[PDB]
């Protein structure tokens, strides 16, 4: 949450960067939110990804253009997040192992062909991320960066919107 | 080498997977290095991307433009390398430890704002990824595979252009 | 095979036809391969939109979109391979019975309304084709035309993309 | 003319295919007017583009461009006609052989190099196939499909216009 | 030959150049071929241009327009070429005194009204530079350099093309 | 001046060409502007080019895309000028040696890595080219052409326009 933090390397070409209108408490708590979002983001991309390569059966079509749909929703916030975070004075994480460990979504290294797995797996990830931004939006407004928390709220209704479609698709007893 | 071989899981939907017209040690000679690109285009994407949030000083805009300009011309190699792999049996790894582990690319995990530093860790990586790719089209056409080769083929004189041009750049002593 | 070889027609308006760099045996070999090759996409498309029209049940949105789709990509190479034939002194085929002799692809005359009937017949068809471009490839670069097999790396790698995707739909024991 | 009828097949996945709005003897005149449309179309891109790839002499660039022109006017009509055909409970053919014996216009199995002589065949064509659809248009009107009659005075028009360039071409002496 | 080598120069800015994958008569060999062609793609242009601003008679529009689409389809090859040459640790030269000297294709530099004479002048030149390209990627590639090579092979499938339509122009007795 | 009159060759399909509206001595005046601006515009741009191609430093993307961009700016204005000569009873030259002779700007055969080098270069021959555009203008008017001054015209602002950025680039102790 302070590996975020890079307004105080007192590295070269640093001196200027500061938290620009918050508090060093407020980007503590903004810095949180945007450095776990950004990784659970690029995950997102990655795991929609695996599964769009890796499904087969009778509604291969119907998920592996799913996610490609789904991954051009969510692809532009990867850079919006990073370069807020940045614009507050962050550095943002992008190596494999940040983003394992700030992820709220765990990319699979199995191969999974089945479709109700790769769907239910999915959308336990995104009432989970939908609901976070819900959550961070609140805290970052209470944090006094509605900026922030607007660009949340965005991020949040399309979660909420590709949550719904997943859900739909698994919500039948003859899918498997 | 053979995490990526994914014709005889004997699991459900599985059944047809085969490698084509490539015999299975062919198979392995190209799903090594198919694997091995996979990997490492997508840790360039994201270091070109850390480097890109990241810099600072009076050279911010040439490498924060150039970097994505970079982005742009290697990133549909991730889709293609992947879905080739698929093509010939394969299953296409894309977690963040899988990444780590094929990738002949490491993402840094700290703040780089000096401009040479970030140049030259890049400019070697790309001599290694350039002539990697040279080495893997001779190695898949020796394996009876021009498709894939011919493929890396392409990807080579991008890697190769890319890094001319970040050569080009610290080769400059008024650089720092 | 030779039936595609217009150098010595000795009609009118054919004086300068000749096969360019190409010795005669080398025409041979490419133009049999190239008429072959024009012939059997020619009939993919006929053969993809064939069962277009007459894909019926519950995946006729996935089929029928999909071989629109696959049609796009194999279309240009039509207009490409025939005039690959005609620059190295070639006359390409396309009556009707020319399409039915070379091609190594039958279009149906009966109408096909089962899925995994239309597909199998599909994947099997381009595993055959698949094959087929990847053995020309390597026969024109011997015979000393590194271009057209260059064509043939390409449209290798489009077909053996399109099997994946036709095979996995299949590989499904509830698809009936 | 009555093997495009596909209401009848009892096969699966065909139980709710029926006529539509027309009665079975309507249908039998549209289908047969269909059918033979659509593989007359189908040959005549075919033809178009054989004396599109055959062509040669100071007119090469005034033909073989013109043919291109054309077939990109006609060629959206071949799904167009056969989707029709399906809308009404048909079946299109699209095989060779059974192009060879429903369509009005023969693809040449030879290399025609002489202008005049692609032309006036192409003329001939076009007249026999402008004519074929004003007639057509009329049947299906009478048997009470103002639909597809209104599809044929569409392609009418297109073809007349293709005639008359195509006979102006040729109505010089000094061709030859 | 070695005019084109910007390894060796000593000079300001230049200490990092290097033959990237390639040894040093690797490089030897492909830069001569890169050098060569260069000269003559941009030789090309000139010609194309200069006959294109000529050409007079019934043919002017055939002609005039033929050369724009040609230059089009070769235009590009002038910047690849020469940064695929810089991308090894060479410079291209593009004056006027090196143009002359490598390039296989002389501008003409009368006005040449003739269309027969345009004509025959450049197909000879493009029988010469299709097999120059054609010999060249062999070279390359024996050389370990499969990535220009693959350049080449596409530079030559666009010659070919380009050649076939000129010689078909001029292969007519009525032509004069 | 002389050798791009072309109303007088007495060669075949040259019987008609003449100089429009303007007398022969007013042509030879526009016509010698023409052609030494028509050498000139292709020598810029083979110039622009080379430094494109050669140069290296911390500004090397500074200056490798300014040159783009100034060649997108001028590259329209060669045949233009060209054509323009033509459409007044003249010939337009495009051989190297004929560049070389007529152009204002001389192409470098040398390797140039240092930045101010090539700009001092360029802007050299800018202010020289600029000025040279403003004179030939008023030239013409005076030749009672006020269609080609009007051309001029617009040349001349693109010109003053690069002139201006390059020299602004420059005007730096720093830079070296
Ligand atoms: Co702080
Ligand atoms: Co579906
Ligand atoms: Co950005
Ligand atoms: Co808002
Ligand atoms: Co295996
Ligand atoms: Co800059
Ligand atoms: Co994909
Ligand atoms: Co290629
Ligand atoms: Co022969
Ligand atoms: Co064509
Ligand atoms: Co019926
Ligand atoms: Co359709
Ligand atoms: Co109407
Ligand atoms: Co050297
Ligand atoms: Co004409
Ligand atoms: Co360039
Ligand atoms: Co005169
Ligand atoms: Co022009
Ligand atoms: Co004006």
């Amino acid at each position: 949450a302070d590996h975020a933090d890079a307004a105080h390397l007192g590295t070269v070409n640093n001196a200027l960067v500061n938290h620009h209108y918050l508090e060093e408490k407020e980007f503590q708590t903004v810095a949180e939110t945007l450095q776990r979002n950004l990784a659970t983001t690029i995950s997102l991309y990655l795991k929609f990804k695996k599964y769009h390569w890796d499904i087969r059966g009778r509604f291969f079509r119907d998920l592996h253009l799913a996610y490609d749909e789904f991954i051009a929703e969510i692809f532009p916030s990867i850079d919006e997040q990073a370069e807020r975070l940045v614009a507050l004075g962050g550095s943002p994480l992008a190596a494999p192992a940040d983003l394992a460990r700030y992820s709220t979504v765990q990319v699979p290294q199995e191969t999974v062909r089945d479709a109700r797995t790769q769907v239910a797996d999915l959308v336990q990830d995104l009432s989970r991320v939908g609901k976070g931004y819900r959550d961070d939006s609140q805290a970052c407004d209470e944090a006094n960066d509605p900026v922030t928390a607007d660009m949340y709220n965005g991020y949040a209704a399309t979660i909420d919107k590709i949550r719904w479609m997943l859900q739909a698709i698994m919500d039948d007893e003859r899918l498997d």
